């Protein structure tokens, strides 16, 4: 009733876990390690399920660190309530491929990984590594009403038609 | 009181459907046949509007196949209770503009699109189908309250200035 | 309990407005004038401090206006509970970097900026002016229970492990 229930799919699984005790997200951790070239697109496994109760729906979003670091992007998920599969990251690395070449991948925090085996990279090219916090999980209440047709509103209102308006 | 008002505004509009009857959202529905070019942007109509009622907003955002299959990028709008017009759905291909040609648009499942009647597109081209289920409206309560213009806050907090933080 | 905190910073902030009373959101203002290139990222400070309660949490998020009009994209930023520092807009101009030039600098109504002294930008370049309303925030109520790890769910649901399903 204020119990989430949680189930770690494989060894490489961590438990979500809350920075301060008033936060509104419980940390997400990647169980894979990735490299996402420039423009690249993956679902990054979390072997992390969750029980989401009815009336609730979860968002699994960015954190604040990583998107305004770097190029890496995540598409907030919504989590319904029931789905009991593996949470997924849904990512793009939105740097662009502009055909340069590095010896440098990025972490992300955004900073060069030195290598003792050098390597060729892709200019803008990430690396994620397993264990490493990527997203986080903010679970909203929702509301789920009967839709009901009509042909003109039950009320005017101040609004009205009115959107996609200038500054 | 659990029921939302959905007006239809033409014939090419679809009533908004919900597919498991505890998922967040309801399933939007595009009233336009519309091709994206990479870097295209666009506001789709959906010929459907709601009546959210105070102390809620609507959330119309990505479905989880379109965003993480193609280059499809939805903004998730938020709809504002009393807005009556036509939802429209803000979007970008944000596919690459390599000026490669090829002869195959693709669909929101990211497959070919096989034509009878060969034509040239541009590469990472998409087609959105008038009726083709492309967003989601998930609606979510929402606390509006007074602002108070103050010094210094009326409580010290354990994260305090904090933010941004690195992984 | 129907109030919220806020704490003006410096001269250059304004207090967040909502625009129609039963409205999600407070549009936020920059307190910053900044040129952003294409593929250009920044961190734009409002000058602005918030103290969300306990339960909460704030979507710091795109106007619809902006995002649909130019490349200027907001990631949501999620506004914990007690964090009492300056509310950052984290930002990407996502034109592409074509290498061309022009005149024009856009502003955030994608309008050409016409100057009496000309110089030379990169083409998708936008000015967002100090003042300018770029961002909104809508405060959700949150769920934040206790983990209880378990090795299988306490109810088979309908949606089961299905997600990320074709349209
Ligand atoms: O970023 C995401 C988005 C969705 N899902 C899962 C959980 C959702 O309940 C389900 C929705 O799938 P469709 O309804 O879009 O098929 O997919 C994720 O794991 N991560
Ligand atoms: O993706 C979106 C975003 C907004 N709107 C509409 C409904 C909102 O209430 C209104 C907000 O317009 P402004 O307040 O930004 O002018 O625009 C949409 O239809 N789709
Ligand atoms: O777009 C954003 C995102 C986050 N934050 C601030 C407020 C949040 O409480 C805090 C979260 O920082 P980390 O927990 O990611 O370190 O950063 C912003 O000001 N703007
Ligand atoms: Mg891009
Ligand atoms: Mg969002």
């Amino acid at each position: 009733t204020n119990t989430l229930q949680v189930k770690l799919l494989s060894k490489n699984a961590r438990m979500p876990e809350r920075n301060h005790k008033t936060d509104a997200g419980y940390d997400i951790f990647s169980a894979e390690t990735v490299v996402l070239e420039p423009q690249e697109k993956a679902v990054i496994k979390t072997d992390v399920a969750v029980s989401i109760p009815e009336g609730y729906v979860g968002l699994l979003t960015s954190r604040s660190g990583v998107s305004s670091k770097t190029h890496l992007v995540i598409e907030t998920g919504k989590i319904d309530a029931g789905y009991h599969g593996n949470l997924g990251i849904n990512i793009k690395n939105d740097h662009e491929d502009d055909k340069m070449q590095t010896i440098f991948l990025r972490n992300i925090d955004n900073e060069k990984i030195f290598e003792k085996e050098r390597h060729l990279y892709k200019l803008g090219s990430y690396r994620i590594e397993k264990g490493e916090r990527i997203a986080q999980l903010v679970i909203v209440p929702i509301w789920t009403p009967e839709l009901k047709q009509v042909e003109e509103f039950e009320s005017v209102s101040e609004r009205g038609e009115k959107g996609f308006g200038s500054s």
